[PDB]
């Protein structure tokens, strides 16, 4: 079973941050063979500590390890830019086999937080003249990278059909994302309204589109 | 702190060969012509597929080979077939009595066609307009692999000024998906004739066309 991480973590240059892990009294509680790992996207791994808290030759000291029961945590003092990362804690659960965290992104906060602009688009004339009706909902200049986003049906849950992008910076260093929603034109025009809901930073935006 | 550095996972067509790498030092793996490589399916112990760098034991299909160059030791299984996505370990003598173990690399079989990309155009909604924005949306759906080429167009004239592309993401059907929009004031968007986005993909090209109404 896999070892449980937050999905996520911010701070600013200079502040301290804390990763935890946790595990079972089989892994991570039954030895001293948890290590660390720094990946940046399409980079190796790097091992920044090993058996709960010894540093690698080569690792900076602002990195530091330790554990409690059943979770590990990863300390890193003095946050800096090249600090933005993906970390993953790993232990044995045996001799032999290991178990892996699902993986914190580590956000350096470089700029303003700033909510994002909703814009929903209701099926276009060729696509319905296509027997096809899918939606989009376009979220740009928002950050931190993350957002949440749930589709409605006049005020009901919509699970099925949709789909969303992972966010990206575009020009302007926000990000920017979509979702789009498969929808037939029979539940297009059988329904008096659709909603794309995007959720960012606890902070909620509704945009709502009906048929013409 | 020692382990064999391997890939976390790599994935391959069925029919088709890959190989996986084991990086150690030159105390280890570069040292001596003992690496081993080990196959796990989950619940189910290992299975030994190669000793001695590249012997092969009895019972174990010849489309796994091993090799090693230097400090860093490959397998290789030729004829990917779904029986083979399981996990895969190398290990090596560190020594006389001891040994070295490899990170794991998970062996991934799918097979994964090119597939040029859909393309929906969208003009602007009405909420936006009274808004007094405009923005055009290029959606670029389905597509495989993950690169494509957007270019907007106003009356057939190249429009480059605020344009946004997203970096294409995986969708839950193993294809990629993609959007292009393109930032006008409601003024722009009617004095034009025409707006429309044309998308590239491995040689093959497909333009969307919209006009205010
Ligand atoms: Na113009
Ligand atoms: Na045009």
């Amino acid at each position: 079973s896999a070892l449980t991480q937050p999905a996520s973590v911010s701070g600013s240059p200079g502040q301290s941050i804390t990763i935890s892990c946790t595990g079972t009294s089989s892994d991570v509680g039954a030895y001293n063979l948890v290590s660390w790992y720094q990946q940046h996207p399409g980079k190796t791994p790097k091992l920044l500590i090993y058996e709960v808290s010894k540093r690698p030759s080569g690792v900076s000291n602002r990195f530091s390890g330790s554990k409690s029961g059943n979770t590990a945590s990863l300390t890193i003092s003095g946050l800096q830019p090249e600090d933005e990362a993906d970390y993953y804690c790993c232990s044995n659960a045996g001799s032999y086999t290991h178990v892996f965290g699902t993986g914190t992104k580590v956000t350096v906060l470089v700029q303003p937080k700033a909510n994002p602009t909703v814009t929903l688009f209701p099926p276009s004339s060729e696509e319905l003249q296509a027997n096809k009706a899918t939606l989009v909902c376009l979220i740009s200049d928002f950050y931190p990278g993350a957002v949440t986003v749930a589709w409605k049906a006049d005020g009901s849950p919509v699970k099925a059909g949709v789909e969303t992008t992972k966010p990206s910076k575009q020009s302007n260093n926000k990000y920017a994302a979509s979702s789009y929603l498969s929808l037939t034109p029979e539940q297009w025009k059988s329904h008096r309204s659709y909603s794309c809901q995007v959720t960012h930073e606890g902070s909620t935006v509704e945009k709502t589109v009906a048929p013409t």
